[PDB]
């Protein structure tokens, strides 16, 4: 259920693009592996995520949160990370590579705000160009993450198309990087885009699987949980969960995307529950549709989740029947966030309290052991929260 | 020149209370130490360092900042940490201590907010009530803090009295303490107060020095390096950083006080620099003091380091001349903490910014190995390092 040879998980993925990205996207595709896996490049990506980003992330036993479910639920703490997510094992993967491919220029989409931080944040760490697309919509929503950005040097574009979110954003750094295919490097922020964007993406967050199992033989004597929970609005913290998983059929997948006001309240994300087979921004998978076949305006709470294709990974999982998918609402997420925030003092971002949310919905056993990956800190959705508590 | 048995750091030190706590604090002395060293103890702190708090923080060097000063420089990131501060290293020992001794009531004071969300934080893991005050200045000074705080569940309670910094929170926690003595904890969130918060709160920071001298090990071929540097409200990073280190002779220290407007300015927490021998808080150590004797009024950017006392340990260090203590000035700081997001991409605490800036102030060799705390991530400063 990984890649193949041609950039397709099943039917789903590829490259599909206009002629003028050919020559860039080419490069990447066949030179990305011999990168990612050169001794140069994985001595000093390792050297960051330890010494920059503090990597082990931690497998903490939430024992409240166990007893509620009644089951031995680990969170896997992507939240104690550098920049507070998972997003900067992307950022400082892709600023080495983009630097073994001598481009100077560095642009990103972001919807949370995460991956905009986490790419000014390694761009400043590098002395390099920083531009930053953001849906209008998001840059009010996420605006702790706005700040954040500023002081790192970057340039913030809000763009103001479509209904200002993250397909919005991400359209608008794919017309940036058609326009500057010599000098500029497009971090993706999510396992989508053209391939070989979804792979990539995938072996940087697999760091997170290799550490769980590591970590799950230290502490309960086998190196595979009976579950795998994490939320997904592109794939990317999920694909880096699963990395190591993916074939192993004793492991069940639970991925949490954004219902929104629920699925069929005309505003939601859950593309699974959703989407037909479309062409989003490169690549070949599901996608939100409008009645006239258009890429939908989706909606959800949290910004990172509000996509409306998703990564041809999780289409695939979806389709073999591979991963459950599960559609969270707007509102079964805050209360997931303020009941971790009350039974282990961890305030979760809005996107991961969509997996917390997704423990209500599965058949535990008192045996089982869960491992749900906590993608980020609330810190972001503090207004948001406590909108909510009024 | 670490604690003798009476709570004392040569002269400073010692409990200072009045009669109403007397039985509280002999009980917390001499049960502090047994609970410490007990195995069940010593074992849920270390899990819970690991797994929850994310232990050992990593040693960092920053080769940008390295370059500038012309040496290597380590940053020791406790911004990383659950919390975003190294606080969480104090309230996870101290709740643990506390439900050891039977307490069901935890309050705090907090200047910056750290440790009072730190407070917050462990409290609502434990489900147990929490009250925190916090000076009215500061709790609009650093109101992300307020509002974390809030939805884990703690009251906060703003003070008023004096110009509504630290020190009111302390008076109002302790005020609080003395009227609820049977069933309350007071989590004392720096190196300061009666003994023995002071030496307990060293030890549960002590962590940093720890990891130190392994992550040197691993780095340098050293356990130790030329300099250790940390700013100091109170001085609890600054404690746990050098505790390791603190009779070995091989390693300078170097403290960053806050210098508000600036020492001679009328407006500073340059306790060191400025205090007199007096009582606060119920520990004898430096502070600053007006004409009559009444405790001055600080000032400092920075709510973390705006307390005009100093912990026992640092009048004793600064006095005996174990340690440089430099007062850094408001904009000093905020352009280290600019410096630093620049040149490494880590936005600092704006307490430790002081420690950041003052690299300036110290003439390094090629050769010299600095390790500098930084002690907390600036999510809470950042309205001020915008304005600025
Ligand atoms: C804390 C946190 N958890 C989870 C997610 C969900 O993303 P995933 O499914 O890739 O694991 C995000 C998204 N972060 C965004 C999301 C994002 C960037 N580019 C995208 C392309 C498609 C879908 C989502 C995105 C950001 O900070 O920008 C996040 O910040
Ligand atoms: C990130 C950060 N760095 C440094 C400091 C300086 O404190 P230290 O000298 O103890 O290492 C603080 C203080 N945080 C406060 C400080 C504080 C609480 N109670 C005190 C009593 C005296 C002096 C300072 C304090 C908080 O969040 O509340 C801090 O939050």
């Amino acid at each position: 259920y990984n890649v193949d040879e041609n950039g397709y998980y099943g039917e789903f993925g590829g490259a599909y693009i206009p002629e003028i990205l050919h020559k860039c996207v080419e490069d990447l595709q066949n030179n990305y592996l011999k990168i990612l896996e050169s001794p140069d490049f994985q001595k000093e990506y390792d050297q960051l995520l330890r010494d920059y980003v503090g990597r082990p992330s931690p497998l903490y036993l939430a024992k409240r949160l166990s007893e509620k479910y009644g089951c031995k639920i680990y969170l896997k703490r992507e939240d104690l990370n550098h920049t507070g997510a998972h997003a900067i094992n992307n950022t400082i993967g892709q600023i080495l590579l983009a630097r073994r491919m001598g481009k100077t220029r560095i642009i990103a989409e972001t919807g949370a705000g995460q991956h905009g931080v986490a790419t000014a944040t390694v761009c400043a760490l590098m002395n390099m160009e920083c531009i930053v697309y953001m849906g209008k919509t998001d840059v009010e929503r996420q605006h702790v993450n706005v700040q954040k950005m500023e002081m790192l040097g970057a340039t913030v574009v809000p763009v103001t198309s479509g209904n200002m979110t993250l397909k919005d954003a991400t359209n608008e750094a794919i017309r940036d990087w058609c326009c500057h295919p010599s000098d500029t490097y497009y971090i993706i922020g999510s396992t989508v885009g053209p391939h070989p964007y979804p792979d990539m993406v995938a072996r940087l967050q697999s760091v997170i699987s290799k550490e769980i199992k590591k970590q799950l033989q230290e502490k309960e004597g086998r190196d595979y949980p009976d579950y795998l929970i994490a939320c997904v609005g592109g794939g990317s913290n999920a694909a880096g969960t699963i990395y190591h998983y993916i074939d192993d059929e004793r492991v069940k997948i639970v991925l949490a995307e954004a219902g929104g006001k629920g699925i069929d309240s005309g505003m939601t994300a859950a593309t699974i529950h959703l989407g037909k087979m479309g062409i989003i921004h490169g690549s070949k998978t599901l996608v939100m549709q409008n009645e006239d076949g258009q890429i939908e305006e989706p909606y959800s709470i949290s910004a990172g989740l509000d996509y409306p294709g998703i990564g041809p990974m999780h289409a695939n999982l979806a389709k073999q029947k591979r991963a459950q998918v599960l559609a969270i609402n707007d509102d079964e997420a805050l209360n997931a966030a303020f009941e971790l925030t009350r039974l282990e003092g961890i305030i979760p971002a809005l996107e991961s309290a969509h997996a917390l949310a997704a423990l209500e919905k599965v058949k535990f056993k008192p045996e089982d052991v869960v491992v749900l990956t906590l993608s980020g800190r609330g810190d972001k959705d503090m207004e948001t929260y406590l909108k909510y508590k009024k």
